[PDB]
């Protein structure tokens, strides 16, 4: 007679905005248990629908499992809530978050591996899900299945036992995979270690609430997960200090980075809500010198439409276009989105400055390559 887990309320608002025409539609897809062979729904809305004030959802949370019972439906697997950037929305301007937030503040490393949640059922199903797919898509659902019944043997953990402690804790955790098989990304990733990270842990309820970092890691270690880098400031004078000094070094422990994922609690209420800090470059100028390799590879053609880092592009395309030309096993890796990174540091070792020291004296360095 347990009630605690039934969300038929949230199921027949669900329900009620799949009927909306254009404006908060909620997208509803069936997908079938790979276990247990039952069926499950996944709810998803448009992403321009969300973090507006005048479109009340009834879910914010980014990918959301409910069971296929008609009486008794239960969140199977939740997801994070959607946040954004900084100053991308009138909440997450530099200025609302320190009024409105509170600590302690939880920095994190932007994700770069495919997304899966992994939450149980009652029969003791270990129901691993991905982006809105647990039929399943990707397929990274089955092979972080794949991964995780690995490292599972290798501790001696039964799935079963998973499978009933995310159940009595009615929780889904959140976990980021990374195989060889990915591409690279612009920025380099220092804990590519091949296998599962946990990410996060979350309630299998309407609202947003996740565990602690430590808990996470707690959870982590019994179950043979990869633990994740993070790091804690009390206040918010604390967090920026660390936020610009990086962005001024480009550097968190001698890597470079492209993100952070920043989790807090709203000061009223006590909330769990995260926030978004993209460093835009070196990102866009590497971003730039990937596509116009791509560009020259498919096309052997060097003219590029970009506003910024004109001369540096052009730098780049000198020294790179006599490599790709003798070189068609690189053309095939990069255009596969290998050697991008190694080619993009090539570079930066031939014109004798660090990417942060080329950005620095740019326009010094354009101007006077310009004047002469
Ligand atoms: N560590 C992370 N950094 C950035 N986005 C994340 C992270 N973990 C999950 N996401 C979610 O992934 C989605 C965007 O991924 P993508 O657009 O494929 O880069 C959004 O729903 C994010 O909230
Ligand atoms: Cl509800």
């Amino acid at each position: 007679m347990n009630l605690s887990r039934n969300v038929k309320d949230l199921v027949e608002k669900l329900e009620a905005a799949s009927q909306l025409p254009g404006r908060g539609k909620a997208i509803k897809r069936i997908c079938k248990l790979s276990n247990s062979d039952g069926q499950v729904v996944s709810w998803k809305f448009n992403e321009w629908d969300y973090g507006k004030n005048n479109i009340k959802l009834p879910c914010c949370a980014r990918g959301l499992f409910i069971t296929d019972d008609s009486k008794n439906p239960q969140i199977v697997a939740r997801g994070y809530d959607k946040f954004f950037n900084i100053d991308e929305t009138p909440f997450t301007r530099w200025d609302t978050l320190e009024s409105d937030t509170k600590g302690t503040y939880n920095v994190t490393l932007k994700a770069n591996g495919c997304i899966i949640f992994v939450s149980g059922m009652a029969d003791g199903t270990l129901v691993v899900c991905s982006k809105h797919s647990t039929g399943p898509d990707r397929n990274h659902a089955d092979a972080g299945e794949q991964f995780l019944l690995s490292q599972l043997k290798s501790i001696g953990i039964e799935p079963q036992q998973l499978a009933l402690e995310l159940y009595q804790n009615n929780v889904t955790a959140v976990a980021e995979y990374c195989d060889d098989t990915f591409e690279e990304h612009i920025l380099e990733y220092t804990n590519d270690d091949v296998g599962l990270y946990l990410h996060g842990i979350n309630y299998n309820e309407t609202t947003f609430r996740t565990w602690d970092m430590d808990s996470v890691s707690e959870f982590a270690r019994k179950y043979n997960f990869k633990q994740i880098k993070y790091e804690n400031f009390n206040d918010f004078t604390l967090l920026k200090k660390f936020l610009e000094e990086c962005s001024n070094s480009g550097t968190y422990h001698g890597q470079e980075v492209e993100g952070f994922v920043i989790r807090c609690k709203t000061r009223e209420n006590g909330n769990d809500f995260f926030f978004k800090y993209k460093f835009e470059e070196p990102y866009l100028m590497y971003r730039q010198w990937r596509e116009v390799t791509k560009d020259y590879i498919s096309t052997k053609s060097r003219v590029f439409k970009f506003k910024k880092h004109k001369f540096i592009t052009n730098k780049y395309l000198d020294f790179v276009i006599p490599i790709l030309d003798s070189s068609p096993a690189l053309c095939e890796e990069y255009m596969k989105g290998f050697g991008i990174i190694k080619l993009r540091n090539e570079f930066l070792k031939d014109f004798g400055m660090s990417g942060l020291e080329i950005l620095n004296h740019e326009k010094v360095l354009e101007l006077e390559n310009a004047n002469k």
